[PDB]
């Protein structure tokens, strides 16, 4: 919607040589793949993670999206707001952060802002096509010194995703291994 979505997602890691071949089967080009930076943001005693959820900026082709993600129903909760580089700035180097939707639903989940802290940032090299009835995303992300590849399928029903997914993995010979989210593979890092 006009800045809040439902994020519904099938996710896989893999590895170096099956994400290139993933590159050449679904015929996708060295210039399709775009750089973005996530600068995530949580607390010492981490309670974004104790609610099952995560704040991020992200940067990407000099555009700045102040992004927060929340349990809902059915999949997450996205709710995004464009930030200009100095609200983006002031936030990274500060933790001043602007007043809107992001900022709202903080105070709604009781996350003391004041508390709130640029903990690292992860940046990821991603390419997107249409596939089926969605969208599929490879990604290969560095983060703190290593890096790693990641397939993602985006659906629209939590039930059609899974089948759509489930035909990826079959269609392309994936091999599906438990994977955490990108901020979760991160601090799980970091700690
Ligand atoms: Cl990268």
């Amino acid at each position: 919607g006009m800045g809040k979505e439902i994020e519904i997602e099938r996710k896989t890691l893999v590895s170096k040589e099956t994400f290139k071949r993933l590159i050449s089967q679904l015929h996708i080009g060295e210039g399709d793949f775009k750089l973005q930076r996530n600068h995530y943001f949580e607390t010492d005693d981490f309670q974004l993670k104790k609610q099952s959820s995560a704040l991020r900026i992200r940067e990407k082709e000099a555009i700045f999206t102040f992004t927060l993600k929340q349990p809902h129903p059915a999949g997450l909760l996205e709710t995004n707001q464009t930030l200009s580089k100095q609200e983006a700035k002031l936030a990274l180097e500060s933790a001043h952060f602007p007043s809107g939707e992001v900022m709202d639903a903080l105070r709604d989940l009781s996350i003391p802002i004041s508390q709130l802290k640029h903990i690292g940032t992860l940046s990821t090299s991603r390419a997107e096509i249409s596939y089926e009835q969605g969208i599929l995303c490879l990604d290969h992300s560095s983060y703190l010194g290593i890096e790693d590849y990641e397939i993602e399928f985006e659906g629209t029903s939590e039930e059609h995703a899974t089948v759509t997914f489930q035909e990826i993995l079959k269609t392309f010979s994936i091999s599906q291994v438990p994977t955490e989210n990108k901020i979760q593979r991160f601090f799980s890092k970091k700690e």
